[PDB]
């Protein structure tokens, strides 16, 4: 069971976990209460199931989307900020966080996909999708590749499938229709298409994943990548002369990155919900919080404020934001953990030729919905 | 085309490149020659298709299950060592590499997986594989995890699938049957079934790759991993105090992990064949060339005899050898290719869910066969 006097947070492992580690000292220092980070893998999963016992983390930190199926369950304690506090953030960041009336959870940081590119290798980077399988063909004959990105979660393939109409739920009037899905449109087959497309023509392996990827980038085997603001340290720490922008268009049309708003909940059966609220409220979303997380890997826009006004400045969060701009929230309905493993098959059985792009995403469609 | 006059090399990135450019840094004081060490994605896959080209590294590493078919292809320079040197390394090795009689590549060393585990969560790793689900069930509790290592390449399942009867291909008399295939009888079956089983019941993800389950163990969020001596300095480097052991048994029978000799090849195509032939028998395979590689990232058992006796006090390196001796020497004909491509199918599919572990079987019998 939850430990009463101490805090345990759950964060994902690619985030600034050093640097919330460092909050959590300071916390101790002041309260004599402990903190303990960990970055569980599969933790938005594990999550649900451990939390259903009245087990797991004090504090949970995931994007958004996650949320309002960990509320609708009963997993999340209604939080309670007070007006001023409230004021301190960004509204539509708490819009976010809202559930069927209730915020259950606090607003942290707004992430959104861009190009990453490698200036030395492409000074000048595509505009277009389109454009991608040339300067394949212009790379490989230096032993190097354009693009390679994590090819095993939708999250990152989502930008093409949207960009020239895909979408999840439709959305009216403040109320998403669960059985209006939008995975299997024209624009939406599409843009799988293309990316299948790119991998049947070898310009993309569908065994890419995040790691593979990344390490590509940064030792310059690759000219590109799609990543997070979290990303930008390690490629930093690589020396490679690296730029953000936009991403590419497909047929003409941006790109369309979800947007998350990374959020952190509290545990509904942790015996620390005070604790919690001062953790979150008092230390981490305040300058030198958000400060010392942001430093350890970027978190992209802060909802904060007063902190965001100097990160604005930052080129690379204006191409965040631009991308963001570009891109659509993300719902926080509980029938987004359906959505998203639906999308994760079709992706995977299409990228790898199990299925045609027409039959994965046919059954995303009937998979996703009610 | 392959520039005369520098030494390009191709190595997986997760071995000691950087120790090896080491080496390349002496060789080029004495030889006026500059090496390059690379690290592409995939080499080994990629090797074939540019070097029938005339393109790709002068100098591949990989173990010597590949090279079979690269010689059979026309794509290797057969090598000259005359006999004192012969001499300087295990004859075991030297057969590893040789093909169609001829010596196809160097040896470089020995590669078998062991169990690694962490002495403070796991003072009393298993001896079973059939202990595995209850130790899980019981560091779930404490909020870890038993066993994580990569499902996305067979490699690392060999050694369950084999552990009670599965093989490759039937061998007699210094020939393989390619038509005799042993990945669909009663100990493949019961092996992979053993597997699915842990998946199924929420003791491992099929999702997990080696990037995950090497943070995961370096982390201390699980007890145990499977992993090759290379592996040993990120742990060195992490906070865990590990041991490296011999695998579980399954059904009373020690896991069979295939084994590799770690093989430098020439490519055929290279202008610049004497110098690798210098640069790998007087440069790399000596005490103090070894030395610098294994220093980067540990080799295994090295098939110089006069370094491996030096090797051989470390325990790390006992286990590697007792793990190797109850294993098998990988064949290196031309038909491992299609064997591995079939075992990964089959796993992949079976693991998800997709097929059920008897038709996965059934099916990669078929295939991997001629
Ligand atoms: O791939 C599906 C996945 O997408 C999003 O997860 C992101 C997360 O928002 C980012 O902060 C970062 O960690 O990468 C993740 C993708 O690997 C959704 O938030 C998540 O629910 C969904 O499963
Ligand atoms: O997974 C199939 C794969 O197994 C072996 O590859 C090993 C390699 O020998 C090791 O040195 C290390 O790099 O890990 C690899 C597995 O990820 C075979 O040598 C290879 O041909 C085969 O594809
Ligand atoms: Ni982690
Ligand atoms: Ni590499």
């Amino acid at each position: 069971k939850i430990e009463e006097g101490k805090l345990v947070i759950w964060i994902n492992g690619d985030k600034g976990y050093n640097g919330l580690a460092e909050v959590g000292k300071k916390f101790e220092k002041d309260t004599g209460i402990k903190v303990t980070v960990e970055h569980p893998d599969k933790l938005e999963e594990k999550f649900p199931q451990v939390a259903a016992t009245g087990d797991g983390p004090d504090i949970i930190f995931w994007a958004h989307d996650r949320f309002g199926g960990y509320a609708q369950s009963g997993l999340l304690a209604e939080i309670t900020p007070d007006k001023a506090f409230q004021d301190k953030l960004y509204p539509f960041t708490w819009d976010a966080v809202r559930y069927n009336g209730k915020l259950i959870a606090y607003p942290i940081a707004v992430e959104a996909l861009s190009l990453i590119y490698n200036k030395d290798l492409l000074p000048n980077p595509p505009k277009t999708w389109e454009e991608i399988p040339a300067l394949d063909k212009e790379l490989k004959a230096k032993g190097k590749s354009a693009l390679m990105f994590n090819l095993q979660e939708p999250y990152f393939t989502w930008p093409l499938i949207a960009a020239d109409g895909g979408y999840a739920f439709k959305y009216e009037n403040g109320k998403y229709d669960i059985k209006d899905v939008g995975v299997d449109n024209a624009g939406a087959k599409a843009g799988l298409t293309f990316l299948v497309d790119l991998i049947k023509n070898k310009h993309m392996n569908a065994d890419t994943d995040y790691s593979i990827a990344e390490h590509a980038f940064n030792h310059g085997e690759t000219a590109m990548t799609i990543n997070g603001p979290w990303a930008w340290s390690n490629i930093d720490t690589s020396k490679v002369n690296y730029g953000v922008t936009v991403l590419p268009t497909f047929k003409g049309q941006p790109s369309k990155p979800f947007v998350g708003v990374l959020s952190a909940g509290i545990n509904a059966a942790s015996p620390n919900k005070e604790l919690a609220k001062e953790f979150l409220e008092n230390y981490l979303l305040t300058d030198e919080g958000l400060e010392a997380v942001n430093k350890d890997k970027p978190l992209g826009a802060v909802a904060l404020k007063s902190y965001e006004e100097e990160l604005a400045k930052d080129p690379r969060i204006a191409a965040t934001m631009e991308n963001a701009q570009k891109g659509e929230i993300m719902p926080n309905i509980p029938q987004m953990s359906a959505f998203w493993y639906a999308v994760r098959t079709a992706v995977i059985n299409a990228a790898s030729g199990r299925q045609t792009v027409d039959a994965a995403l046919a059954a995303a469609q009937t998979n996703a919905a009610a």
